[PDB]
């Protein structure tokens, strides 16, 4: 549902740059298998900036089709064009998705109150339930804790994924908002840290490739064992820092073609191949995880 | 030109957020009256974010008409998917543009090897001179002087907007580039000092409102006469800084607006209206530039 | 002892900026009633910049007089000269101490390795326990975790003072160490936040006025009871911040002034007094606070 | 002078750690033959933070004696309480310094009327010419031009020896100051740019090393030979950099011994030996400049 492990899915390309459906399939049947709790599809790490809407939606339309009532998925629908953003949204309305993940306008860099009204006028025309997504290091822009309890009181703003790694804005954010509003980290290397606090789960890109450690550390979190959590934590560590010592989702597409997962690590300019030096680093940090 | 003093122009809305002709024949009159070098149509204070690229082709298409061969016309080609930058720049090829001011992909964070593949790609398509555009703090990426340099041998890249504000890029860039490859500030508050330092001239949000002393101040530079377009600046410095004291361009089609240039102040969501507060800070730095 | 609520307690001055006695001991008599758990005597909030090392050693002496045993003095002893720093702790060898309260050397900036060297030596020359203490934003460098780790292998360094306010660092030092190993927050306003992620206590500039609430609070975390601390801590939180809003320790100073507790706010140059603007957000900090 | 190329020496030790004449001599006489224009005594470079008052008072005088009226001194004269920074100038009065370099209160973070109060205090307990300097990232606070204004106004308060390397300053202090007022970079990677933009010269580590090619390029500078003085700049960039991949003065000093011009590169802790690495990086950046 909306806590615990939810992987920000790769989409799995051939060398046409084209989505692969055959492996894009083994990616669902490999998350209903180890315990992931939902499924982003086409975030960041699903190379939403590449994708035209049309094929945006293709992806969302085929990984529901896929993932066949086994594990829910969540759209991605961020736009930095407020109408853009609400088009987007109209296409996913009775798709079967169970909610949406919405970023931050990025480049324009608006104002907290207009931050407060992208997100409204959106949650405004679907009942659909939306997820805010903050990670100021991509968009230029940072939606704070005040803004996100102003957002937190309109019914379908039902959660947020912070990525800021600034593990303060846990307890900001939920003195400002109920106790049913979901708080999940967007940031790996600090997740763990993030549910100890108060956090709900992580949309996470480790959990591409180390799906089942992820699924038990976030269940432990949730059930307050957290020295238990931490031990897959530090395992799964060199992990979430390296599947970003080149441009995420270069490291993981790479690591997933490693592990069998997708039959090709390509992706869509100006995402480039991975350097050797970055392969190394990458395989190394597989291996500490015990996934190689 | 590629020189002197080039309007970073206003995309003037109607009340309903589209393109009002009447307001931008006159802002375009205006230019050329005021001796504006070169008109860049739909970049950041544009708002090219939030015009759907129909649009911002209209937009630029209508604005090379009302120019009607008096002044320069540069088109924003900016987009973090390197498809869609080379589809839009083709929108553009034989329309009578000089140039493609284009921005390092934003939100997706290339490395600068993507960088390179990006813009490299992008002037194999086209026959029009590109301008690279640094703006780290709306982008999320830093293309830095060495990637520039690299470029710059490139046949049709053949200058750079540097909108970071840091000085010692000026230099840095130069000293890896040809005589004839142009450095145009992207930071109104430091480009006399950028062309001071051996910058050819600025891409202007300033301009949009004081397009004669900034047309003047750029003069005076190319010149070497400093201390005299240093006067200028500092009539100009209040307004360099509070055209910015709400996300550009809410400030400056507020300006426009009271100066008489355009009809309407409106712009497109999550841009939203200058606050009270807003207005009397702008229209006090008006004052200052001795406008009001 | 080396845990709970620790105040970094204010240098009471009379207006000649000489140390006033009647007013540190009823701070003292303040603490032994109100539950706090030891005291830092002449820390950054004691004004160890601005006191000779024959004031600072009188005042560390006087207040241990005071104390007559009730309750346990840490002393401040940093210096950016090891040398110094050497000399110094001697001044405090069988004095009746408790430990010695050690910042990494500010303005010099050295390497990690001359962290360890510095902190290694001064470990060396005497028996007391030290604490390490990291506030990059005095200090102008950053004791890392992986240097705390070497460093903690050193019989009587014992534990950190990390005012870094990133709460990552808590156990990212913590897997790197043994389980005796003391984590003390050096944040105020994020110190519930270090507390809850497996920090021990804080050394508090709060704790100055709101003695019995940090303690209560400090305790609670200890016990794993984080919603009931919270509270509390929700209640301090515009102290926590506004304690900060001119030069530590100005507003303390005054806050201290105000409640009756000191007779003076004087300070040394060059800290300077508070504005009348700080007045009124320190005074409504310390109403929220219910301390007035 | 204060103008020109200003040396910020290195205080050579011996083996035990403390100056040595031999050295010391040897440093005047090259500086002296190679135009350098003043001496900047027991600076940042001088390792001012490891030597007491009396030590760095026996560097001071021994460094005027042996300059034997053929070279300019300045006297380092900071300290982050005021009563110090007034003691240690009042060492100075009338000891035949041409000026003190008096840098912001580091550790205590004043405000800026701290800043105000604590240079204006020590301008008034002397008759010695005050050169003011900011460093941010050593110190934790940041002179802004605003202040240097304010600061300016005082008679004695005739320079600033600016370490941020944001260029903005040039301009931003100059339009604050009189016309006499002296703005020497500290920052040698910009020195160049700085007196591009109408700064009047460096206190500067590099010219420890390359005494005559920094006294050179300065010349230029002053006579507007720009492209001239940029050639100089390019054989000394790498060192301008690689002198600080350790930090200042760990690779200045092996630098010296390394050509000869003291007998050892010792320090006192916590500066710590050069690493190997280091050496090498260093060996390769005085190649570049043809000084190996
Ligand atoms: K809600
Ligand atoms: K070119
Ligand atoms: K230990
Ligand atoms: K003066």
């Amino acid at each position: 549902m909306f806590t615990g492990s939810i992987v920000a899915i790769v989409t799995p390309m051939d060398e046409k740059g084209n989505v692969c459906r055959a492996s894009l399939k083994k990616l669902i049947d490999y998350h209903v298998a180890s315990g992931t709790s939902a499924i982003v599809s086409v975030g960041t790490t699903g190379e939403s900036a590449t994708l035209n809407h049309d094929e945006h939606a293709d992806v969302v339309m085929m990984t529901l089709d896929l993932a066949d009532g086994r594990i829910p998925v969540i759209a991605g629908t961020g736009a930095n064009a407020t109408a853009e953003a609400i088009s987007l949204t109209q296409r996913f309305n009775d798709s079967g998705i169970v909610g949406c993940l919405t970023v931050t306008p990025y480049y324009n860099r608006p104002s907290q109150e207009g931050l407060y009204q992208h997100f409204k006028a959106i949650a405004e025309h679907t009942d659909l339930p939306q997820i805010l997504y903050n990670v100021p290091s991509r968009t230029g822009c940072d939606l704070l804790p005040e803004t996100v309890g102003r957002l937190a009181k309109v019914k379908n703003i039902i959660g947020i994924k912070e990525a800021t790694g600034n593990l303060t804005r846990v307890n900001q954010i939920k003195e400002l908002v109920s106790d049913d509003f979901v708080l999940l980290s967007g940031d790996d290397a600090s997740a763990l840290d993030f549910m100890q606090l108060g956090g709900h789960g992580v949309i996470s890109v480790t959990a591409n490739v180390a799906a089942r450690d992820m699924a038990q550390m976030c269940k432990l979190a949730a059930e307050g064992h957290f020295a238990e959590a931490r031990v897959i934590n530090q395992r799964l560590m060199p992990l979430h820092n390296k599947l970003f010592v080149e441009p995420n989702p270069i490291p993981v597409k790479w690591a997933c073609k490693e592990l069998g997962l997708v039959a090709t690590d390509t992706l869509r300019l100006p995402m480039t191949p991975i350097t050797d030096s970055g392969r190394e680093t990458v395989r190394a940090a597989l291996k500490h995880a015990g996934l190689l």
